[PDB]
């Protein structure tokens, strides 16, 4: 019930997974897992992802009732 | 570290803790713990809070860059 646009946005910005993972200090596998909807990040990791992609968080992770 | 403004925004909007809790389907203790900086709201809960408070999530929850 959270939609995410992480892969689309990352790719539009021409950032690789390995590049984003290093900024975030997480495994590339964890970025990939999020992109593929296998699990969601904690709030802090989500905020760091938004910070390093320079997009509002709700552009990347969307919830709606 | 995340700094949050939930108390301030909630009270400016005249929403009580139990009111917010009901709307979000969580306990009042959960809302209070976020506001007393005990408790870490999940990404989903944070998104629900931003949705109903109708503020950008980063107005409510701010990561301190590090
Ligand atoms: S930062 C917002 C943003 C950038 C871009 C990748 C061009 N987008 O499609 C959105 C609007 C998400
Ligand atoms: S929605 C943004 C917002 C509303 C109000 C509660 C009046 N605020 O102080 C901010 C700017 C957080």
């Amino acid at each position: 019930m959270i939609i995410n646009n992480l892969k689309l946005i990352r790719e539009k910005k021409k950032i690789s997974q390995s590049e984003l993972a290093a900024l975030l200090e997480v495994s590339r596998q964890t970025i990939n897992g999020i992109e593929k909807n296998k699990y969601n990040p904690s709030l802090q990791l989500a905020l760091k992802i938004a910070y390093y992609l320079n997009c509002p968080l709700e552009d990347i992770f969307q919830w709606q009732p």
